[PDB]
């Protein structure tokens, strides 16, 4: 449903 964040890190929830 969420996949990744899209930033630095992705685990950013």
């Amino acid at each position: 449903i969420w996949g990744d964040s899209g930033k630095l890190i992705s685990t950013t929830a």
